[PDB]
């Protein structure tokens, strides 16, 4: 089942996204090498070893899960920044180890875009407020105009940006037009774009908040990693 190949992809992007330098190795033994999933129940921001329905790090599938009600929660159209509509209790994270250390945390985020679904790695590092990088590994917007997700230069903008603002709560701009430079937060929109970069905007507003990565970040940014 292939299946097989949808699971390989995930895991280039996740290798891709974590900075690595591959030495000619395949992404299931750089993956194993390198990359530690871990769970996470979103509220506390702490670690967890299984998710409600029993699943460890290996087998959760989180997308299942956002849809059964045991283990989600339905969000109200103003708590639904990323138009997502529902969000499990527990999410996966990849960790990159260096040694003995985390070198990077990489977090799944996803909302809406105009015609699809948009899913993203994002690459954080142990200060759990600077962007190391970001790939969609997962979108169906128009290319040339929101499948520009996937430009290399147009991702090359949020390396270096800062997710949180000094209250901790969630600071990356998508800025319509071209941000500014020496820019804290903000990455150019995409032009002729609005409506997924809008879905991007979302994206992060609800994932770096309460109900999303915000409260593990906090433990990140606190040393929680190593
Ligand atoms: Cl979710």
């Amino acid at each position: 089942q292939q299946k097989a190949n949808a699971v390989l992809d995930k895991q280039s992007k996740i290798i891709e996204v974590a900075g690595i330098d591959a030495e000619g190795k395949k992404v299931p033994e750089l993956f194993a090498e390198y990359i530690e999933p871990r769970l996470v129940d979103f509220k506390t921001g702490d670690f967890v070893e299984k998710a409600e329905d029993g699943s460890t790090a290996a087998n959760y599938d989180q997308r299942k899960a956002a849809k059964d009600p045991a283990e989600s929660i339905k969000l109200t159209a103003d708590e639904d920044k990323a138009k997502i509509l529902r969000r499990a209790n527990t999410g996966i994270v990849y960790l990159v180890k260096s040694g003995d250390d985390i070198s990077k945390v990489i977090i799944p985020v996803h909302g809406n875009g105009l015609w699809s679904m948009m899913y993203a790695f994002v690459a954080v590092e142990t200060d759990g407020n600077t962007v190391s990088g970001i790939t969609y590994y997962e979108q169906g917007e128009t290319p040339g105009l929101g499948g520009e997700v996937e430009n290399p230069a147009w991702r090359a903008q949020f390396v270096g940006k800062k997710l949180f603002d000094e209250n901790h709560k969630p600071a990356i701009k998508i800025v319509k037009g071209g941000a500014p430079e020496g820019s804290e937060h903000g990455v150019d929109g995409l032009s002729g774009a609005t409506l997924t970069g809008n879905g991007v905007q979302g994206t992060f507003d609800f994932w770096l908040g309460d109900m999303g990565f915000g409260p593990f970040l906090a433990k990140v940014r606190d040393g929680g990693l190593n």
